[PDB]
């Protein structure tokens, strides 16, 4: 059948910002998975799931007599489809069960892994999520194996529906690159916002870069798309060296064996992919990447073997049974055990990729460290594991259960304990009228606290108002928060709260995070007392301020808006149309598109508009909360055109005289051009809507500045 | 970038059953369009509407300085997409507004006409849908130029998106038949389920099938076409040469002079499209479909002039300025009146498909009636123009506003008023008794009633258990229904009936459409008990009993389920999966995708089957109400297989031993495969879940129940 996508394939999607309905899900509107989760008996969910590593199932044969190297491949692939860019991908969602994802051929197997989990769910049900439950089981291979894991926390709830994520734009799994969409450009430039080199790899090709087997190159390979999943280079020869203590690889015979991936399977194959045709096809005989390598002498237990072979050996260049280049050790004995036979053994090998932590010299000197040091390597390792795993779980108010760590860890945006009495309603009244008397007007207060809120993205819930970490670096010179505006409004709101505090009793005070959402929302009920109406806006205190000692700078670049719609700001010049761009910040910022259309009609009539263009700006009674944008854009007697001198900007002139009226970009005229979007804008727009128009603004408003408060979940 | 949709084109959507989620609607979820509507003053509403026909735009001017024909057709158009085959398409929504309907070729300069109604939109607000609007629009232009309509009916609720509907497979707009996604076969059978000829058009070519200028063989594509949007001869000539006594068509120049769809439009053009380079672009010079015609000689004003010229000249087949195929009249007098210059007149023309209503000797009859009968033209016109505009609307009570016609009329599937006491809660006690002690099994009591309430859909509101329609031709006959079965029940049921009935007093009686409902209820408690279960089914009274006579049996026979995935029927051998068309009919009830799923599960163990089929029957315990076939379904210790007899059925056999252990065909096992819809079973498949899976299924049964009972609405 013929779809809308077919016809105009280029036309802006909106479904996007439509998932994760409560008609796709199966619980109640009511289910709380924190509240089910907080009574599970882990210890037992962990006994259940230590027996299942040792308990051989015939239809996949446990390597070893034991599936802890799978399970661990399992929880890495879960959470290594992460990239900083956009905070999307991880094991936050659980999204390894469905598609695309379950069929990446870097997946291959894993439906095997997840399907040996199903009893263990069935018996815990809604108390453990499929989220959850794949980070734990690799927690408990570890520990199974004698490795001693730095924590786990629970929270992590299920998903019913793939997320809506760009992995790339070819066409071909696993192309190569340079094609006619390559993900490569320059100097070996990876596109953002993506962290593999290859259509359906987790980070980077085991043989080197598109298929060449140098162990230099491919470590600039490894570095740098480690880097755009958050990890530097001691947490990355970590994480490959730990893995790789464990295990063994899977390339028993040609790949031309293996048939279709889960989602292109027959029906009778139940969920499952990548039957093989070859031998007993599973055990002795799998196939899942096709290289046939196995690390260590002990595959079972932790070791610091892994380096004691890459560094005691010399490695030569060698193919496996699939014809994978990989490397096998020079004059070795046949010291490393077979998986299923135990009269066979076998030399030491190691894939192109191991080798670099070796040859590229930065590695190799971190490497020798934990060859020389190996209880410098098992803590290393084990911090890294957690970091990987709970990168995308956002603030550590959101963390479950009996093993959370207690050490706060930088990477985590820590905010500090709030130890004080909060203000109360009475407090929050008397500080909005402070604000108001200061002569802040209402386009500063906000813009300041709209520049502080909307750094939240859902993805991986960085982010927000909660921290005033506006105030310090990076957050106070980017651009988009128009620097020396925001250092003017601080000041002011500073001293407003050094008066509030210095006058309570009991240890009350407000924080600056506090009173800079507070400021805005006194600013939202000014604007709509300018255009006749009396609102009280919704807000709720206990947000704490963190110091610049606590927050990561280079960790937070990835948060600056180099394009906010919003704000009508667009940091420099993109393939993508700025129109994309907004529905992309819509759905980090969780909101549908009658509520993106409201905020940013309201928005445009406050004041918001970085340096105070007037694009957008349809109105002659800014800092008044009309719903003036939508009625003067669905005007018919006014005409749009192009601009010479831009493209992306629009003059509206009156259509039977030619006065100019208006200007505006693709952001602003949007609405009146998508057939959805459009349709939104007349219901805002019509004679009967003006309070509507204002509730609805309100709501969306409190909505973004409660984006981070899981504290209060 | 990339999609699941690109990797896995086959794979089953079910994003279509979670369509107009409360996200994407803009008005609260409170929000009761019918309660806005009976506020509306109407009067003032058509007030406008007469004021705006003469009130000529310079971007679009007015045609004769009046807009009636414009709007005609864009009322015309909008009802235009219904089919009888699944209800879907039709006025009912409003979706001319959105995506792809907005941009058809057959379409062209309705955006002009839709965007003259704005300011009216924009004044009344939420009080008048766009979809009320669209058709009140049209009557208003056929009474303004002296056409006397039969009625009119608000109440269609707005949307917000697009319908999925199957359009079509071709990929090039208006695309000949016999191309490699033909929308024709063997002797010019058009397929099921569409009712129009061209990708993009209403119903057929106004030159003549795939463009031949043959009247009698169009005439075939006619007759066709309107008798699968549900008109018979009559009402087709009625409609046409109705339609064809005002206005005219636009084809100035060449075709090649007309740019973009609205879709495709660049964002200045602010929702408009087919912009024109042919001299001005517009009112003299408009091109829209290529033919210029204008049939009368007094196009705003209501006449007998079209069957007066039909017949009073020979026609000449001749081209328009664009080269379209027309008719012009031989040796005619220049007596029709140009649209824009009082000093020009022009010959009468006629399209091919005018001429059909003269040259197919059964339409000729007709017209020739028509045309000596002008009464009885006016008549039926005004009687066809009602149905076209409302026959996707529903029951009657669904029906709003003051000019609503009181007669009732065969296509309203019609149900008499209820003028008796109803059953109260004591007595419906008593009637399940009574049906659980007459020895009906659970399996007769469900059958029986999903039987009755399944064929509902919510594409044109049609069908439901409401009338008791099911002892009536042609559903007590259709193979689904089980027919021997079903009469045994429903002899049973009346006895039933009778008894109670006779031993009431006052005037207090149950209906037989309450009693199937009611019995079908008593099955579903007595299965939940057979399970250990204590559970009461709800149950709302009132429905009453259609006769024979108020049962058009033609129009009943779009209704008959040829797939049904709830019952595992399949009438016979499809070209699309059995698991798109379980979709398909959960669309049309109006399920969700977790809805379904328990829905089917449970039905299965009920045994709902046709034919008591053990397919997908994954229970020792039939007759009880429990999750049995989602924990056997997950069972990993049977592996499936399809059947050599049959590649659609599939066994699963213990993995160990090889000994059967249950069948199944494509419906049952998609619920073990699809990514989705196995993680929706493993919730109910789960060790905590059986109360949960009876709660969800009760809910859900009472929902089919109720689909048509628009009296408690
Ligand atoms: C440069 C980064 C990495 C590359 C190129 C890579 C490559 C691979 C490949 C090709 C396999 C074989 C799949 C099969 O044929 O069964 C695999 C196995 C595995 N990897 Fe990695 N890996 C990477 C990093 C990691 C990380 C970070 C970890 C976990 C901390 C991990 C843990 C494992 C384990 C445990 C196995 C064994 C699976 C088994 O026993 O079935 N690897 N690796
Ligand atoms: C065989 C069925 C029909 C065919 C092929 C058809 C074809 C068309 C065509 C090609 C146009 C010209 C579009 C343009 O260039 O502007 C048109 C105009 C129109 N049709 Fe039809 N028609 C059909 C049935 C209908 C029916 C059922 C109605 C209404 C009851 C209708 C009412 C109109 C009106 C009022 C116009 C004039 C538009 C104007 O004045 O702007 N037609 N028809
Ligand atoms: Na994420
Ligand atoms: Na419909």
């Amino acid at each position: 059948g013929t779809s809308n996508r077919d016809w105009w394939p280029n036309q802006l999607d909106l479904s996007i910002l439509h998932r994760h309905s409560s008609l796709s899900d199966p619980m109640g509107k009511d289910f709380n998975y924190a509240q089910a989760f907080e009574k599970l008996d882990l210890a037992a969910v962990k006994r259940d799931l230590h027996a299942l590593m040792t308990t051989s199932q015939d239809w996949w044969p446990a390597d070893f007599g034991h599936y802890g190297g799978l399970f661990i491949r399992m929880a890495w692939h879960s959470a290594g489809t992460y990239r900083t860019a956009d905070g999307r991908g991880g094991a936050g969602e659980g999204q390894q069960r469905f598609a695309p994802l379950n069929s990446w051929p870097d997946n291959a197997n894993l439906d095997k892994a997840r399907r040996l989990l199903f009893p263990i769910k069935q018996k815990y049900g809604r108390a453990i999520s499929w989220a959850d439950l794949l980070i734990l089981t690799g927690n408990v291979a570890l520990e199974s194996m004698g490795f001693k894991t730095f924590g786990f926390a629970g929270g992590r709830a299920d998903t019913w529906e793939p997320e809506d994520v760009y992995w790339g734009s070819e066409k071909i799994w696993l192309e190569l690159s340079g094609g006619p969409n390559s993900r490569y450009s320059g100097d070996r430039q990876l596109e953002n916002p993506l962290a593999a080199v290859q259509m359906g790899l987790i980070y980077v090709n085991p043989e080197g870069p598109d298929g060449n087997p140098d162990p230099v190159a491919a470590a600039r390979d490894i570095r740098d798309t480690f880097a755009r999943m958050a990890m530097n280079d001691e947490e990355t020869v970590a994480l490959i060296a730990g893995g790789h203590t464990f295990g063994k690889t899977h390339g028993a015979g040609p790949a031309s064996n293996v048939g279709a991936e889960p989602e292109a399977a027959g029906i009778e194959a139940q969920g499952l992919g990548w039957k093989s045709a070859y031998r007993t096809g599973k055990g002795a005989d799998a196939i899942t990447s096709g290289l046939e390598v196995t690390w260590t002498t002990t595959p079972t237990q932790w070791s610091h073997n892994f380096f004691e072979n890459l560094f005691g050996y010399e490695w030569e260049l060698t193919k496996s049974p699939a014809g994978a280049h990989q490397w096998v050790a020079k004059g070795a004995d046949a010291v490393i055990p077979d998986a299923f036979d135990p009269s066979k053994k076998h030399r030491p090998t190691m894939l192109t990729t191991d080798l670099s932590l070796r040859f590229d010299p930065a590695y190799e000197k971190i490497s020798r460290r934990f060859h020389e040091n190996p209880e410098q390597f098992a803590d290393a390792f084990a911090r890294a594991w957690f970091k990987l795993t709970h990168r995308d779980m956002g603030p550590r108010a959101r963390y479950l259960g009996p093993e959370v760590p207690a050490e706060v860890l930088l990477w985590q945006d820590p905010i500090p304990a709030v130890d004080h009495p909060l203000i109360d309603a009475a407090d929050a009244a008397e500080l909005k009228a402070k604000v108001l008397a200061s002569g802040l007007t209402v386009s500063q207060l906000v813009s300041t606290a709209w520049a502080a809120a909307s750094t939240f993205r859902g993805s991986d819930k960085r982010g927000g108002a909660n921290g005033a970490r506006i105030r310090l670096a990076p957050q106070k010179d980017w651009e988009a928060n128009q620097p020396e505006q925001l250092a003017a409004v601080l000041e002011t709101l500073e001293a407003i709260r050094t008066a509030f505090n210095g006058a309570q009793r009991g240890g009350k005070q407000v924080s600056l995070a506090d009173l800079i959402v507070l400021a805005g929302c006194a600013g939202v009920e000014q604007a709509a007392k300018n255009a006749g109406h009396a609102v009280t806006v919704p807000f709720a205190p206990g947000r704490a301020d963190a110091s610049q000692e606590q927050t990561d700078v280079e960790s937070m670049a990835v948060l600056e808006p180099v394009a906010d719609g919003f704000r009508n700001y667009l940091k420099g010049k993109y393939r993508v149309p700025a129109e994309v761009l907004l529905v992309d910040k819509a759905q980090l910022l969780t909101l549908s598109a009658p509520e993106m259309t409201v905020l940013l009609g309201g928005l445009r009539v406050l004041g918001a508009n970085v340096g105070q263009s007037r694009h957008g700006v349809f109105t002659a009674r800014e800092q008044a909360l009309t719903n003036d944008f939508f009625v003067n854009l669905l005007d018919m007697g006014t005409e749009w055109k192009p601009t010479a001198a831009d493209a992306d900007v629009f003059e509206g002139r009156d259509r039977a005289t030619g006065e100019l009226k208006w200007t505006g970009t693709r952001v602003d005229l949007v609405f009146g051009s998508h057939s959805q979007l459009r349709a939104l804008a007349e219901v805002y727009g019509s004679a009967d809507a003006q309070e509507k128009f204002v509730r609805d603004f309100v709501a969306v408003w409190n909505k973004v500045m409660n984006l981070d408060r899981f504290d209060l979940a």
